[PDB]
């Protein structure tokens, strides 16, 4: 393990993180919105699950146009969630339970309601004008409407520019119209961002940051028109000119140094960057400890399978190998380096993993939920569990488009309507996709009980901010699952215990090798840690499936699996439907 610098222990490498979506976790005052007191009341639940740390999605003052990712004040909690003192009390309570606390750092853009933008937009001459990207119209079209500066597409559909009537210029917003991108080319802007979004929270005791689209801060000079790669779209991906831009490492090094110099008590701060896409070299430039940029990053390849590279909301076929390779992209690059990795299948931007990668049928949702737990339990990196994942939550079913809350759905819907028509093949394909892929499958309220109609998320008289998934009535809720010894929740508790007990090879394991990579059912691999070898055989199918252990001998002992412990023949070399097994040899 000496020629593997990645094995050097750190709190944040072996911590299991639980991600909380504050709007949807726990309402304590029956207004239908989750809040900080609600979260505080459930910290013991999170600890009992086996989490070592929490990441809370944005809880700062925000109009909620992107449900918190449009921040109007980095230094003030959104009043509906509580006060700043509520937040400080929550951080302290988390700490006193022996858990770490990370906050969401969203500094590619802020809300147009942020005072910085209110000043910026007020005139062309004010000191904050170039804290954002302002450009005149390219011209005017045949109807007299201003034409945006370039052809860039918003992440949520349509143009990535919004026209300001007062100053007669467009401003850049890669996200929704009220999320103006901050101009990192302006050094005063960078310094103000660090003070407000970073320093304030360091001063108030956070253990780290999850960094929202951290790979977008560097725009290529001139903001040039992007390549026309999508021949059926007016607007084009800006990735060549906005993703991992030429100053992106400079900016991350600078912010890393700011953090190092601002911490007052010598504590170790973790940063996890939501970087989206990166070559392995780019990942290394970001996460190598010697680079002093990020601790680790999220890479989306595994959550992109089954979606078109041109448009997330067009489905395409995939096979198991595609997902195997995409998952391995998270961690193989760290082998024999001072880099570090993340491991996750769910977050507030993703549909449910059982639906996507297991089988959410009444017959298979429990066993396949456990299979996914077995897989994640064995992988190298910082493990993240998203609220409800531990319950085996599944996608919602048969929702009309008008029920979806997400701006990503609303904006894409409207762009398709405008470009192709409401009654079009393009719309049909979109509607097909949202049923599988929408971020909203992550965002329905957390299911605490079977109580009608709000599942213990709020009192029965409240109107939740977003609709409940009907699954709470099918026993997918905390109260019912605690009592069912066979539940997905109780299994996740086991899986985290197993992972911790074997952390050298589960968390810190190296030399990952696939076994039978092409197999459309069997997901199998080995890992090493000194004299130890871990072997996984995971059957992602409703069929029985054979496997082989390479260099098999008597030393391989069955240590974890999802079929009943007393009813498994460890010597058998055929897996039952949805069966997973982890063997370890010493
Ligand atoms: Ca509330």
């Amino acid at each position: 393990s000496s020629a593997h610098p990645e094995t050097e222990p750190k709190w944040w490498k072996e911590a299991t993180f639980y991600q909380i979506y504050p709007a949807s976790f726990k309402d304590s005052n029956d207004d239908g919105w989750g809040d900080m007191k609600g979260i505080a009341s459930k910290l013991e639940y999170i600890k009992e699950l086996g989490a070592d740390a929490i990441w809370i999605s944005p809880f700062y003052d925000s109009p909620q146009d992107d449900m918190g990712y449009d921040i109007a004040n980095y230094e003030k909690v959104w009043p509906t969630y509580g006060t700043n003192e509520d937040c400080f009390a929550l951080i302290e309570k988390t700490h006193k339970l022996g858990m770490k606390f990370i906050t969401d750092l969203v500094i590619n853009h802020c809300s147009s309601e942020h005072e910085w933008f209110k000043e910026s937009r007020s005139s062309k001459t004010n000191p904050k004008r170039d804290w954002f990207f302002w450009r005149p119209p390219k011209g005017y079209d045949a109807e007299g409407k201003p034409i945006p500066p370039n052809n860039w597409k918003s992440y949520f559909g349509g143009s990535a520019w919004t026209f300001d009537e007062k100053t007669q210029e467009f401003y850049l917003r890669l996200f929704c119209s009220t999320q103006p991108d901050l101009n990192w080319e302006n050094e005063d802007c960078r310094k103000a961002i660090y003070e407000s979004a970073v320093g304030y929270w360091l001063d108030h005791g956070v253990d780290g940051f999850r960094i929202d689209v951290g790979s977008l801060y560097s725009k290529v000079v001139g903001l040039p028109d992007a390549p026309v790669v999508d021949k059926n779209s007016t607007w084009q991906s800006s990735d060549p000119y906005t993703l991992n831009g030429p100053r992106i490492h400079e900016f991350h090094q600078e912010m890393n140094q700011f953090i190092r110099n601002r911490v007052k008590d010598g504590r170790e701060i973790m940063t996890v960057g939501e970087m989206q896409h990166a070559s392995d070299e780019t990942k290394r430039l970001y996460t190598s400890a010697s680079r002093h940029e990020l601790s680790e990053l999220f890479n989306f390849s595994h959550t992109d399978v089954g979606t078109s590279p041109l448009f997330r909301y067009n489905l395409v076929p995939f096979e198991l190998k595609d997902w195997k390779i995409a998952l391995a992209e998270l961690f193989r690059y760290i082998n024999g380096t001072d880099c570090w990795s993340t491991i996750y299948l769910e977050n507030h931007d993703q549909p449910r993993s059982i639906t996507r990668f297991g089988d959410d049928s009444p017959k298979n949702r429990v066993i396949s939920g456990k299979l996914l737990s077995v897989l994640l339990s064995a992988l190298t990196g910082t493990l993240y569990v998203y609220q409800g994942q531990e319950l085996g939550q599944i996608n919602f079913k048969n929702w009309p488009v008008e029920k979806y809350e997400d701006v990503e759905i609303r904006n894409n819907y409207n762009a398709i309507k405008e470009e192709h028509g409401e009654n079009s093949e393009e719309m049909k394909k979109f509607l097909e996709a949202i049923a599988l892929i929408s971020r909203d499958h992550a965002r329905t309220p957390m299911q605490w009980s079977r109580e009608e109609p709000n599942a213990g998320f709020s009192g029965p008289s409240a109107k939740p901010w977003f609709y409940l998934n009907d699954s709470f009535r099918e026993g997918i809720n905390v109260e019912d699952e605690i009592k069912d010894p066979n539940s997905v929740l109780n299994f996740w508790k086991e899986a985290l215990k197993f992972r911790k007990a074997h952390k050298d090879i589960t968390v810190y394991g190296y030399d990952f090798e696939f076994i039978d990579l092409d197999n459309k059912k069997l997901f199998s691999f080995t890992k090493k840690y000194n004299n130890k070898t871990l072997f996984a055989a995971l059957n992602f199918s409703s069929d029985a499936t054979d496997f082989k252990i390479p260099n098999d001998d008597s030393s391989f002992k069955l240590e974890f699996g999802n079929y009943p412990k007393k009813e498994v023949d460890a010597s058998s070399r055929t897996l039952k439907p949805w069966e997973g097994r982890i063997y370890i040899s010493e």
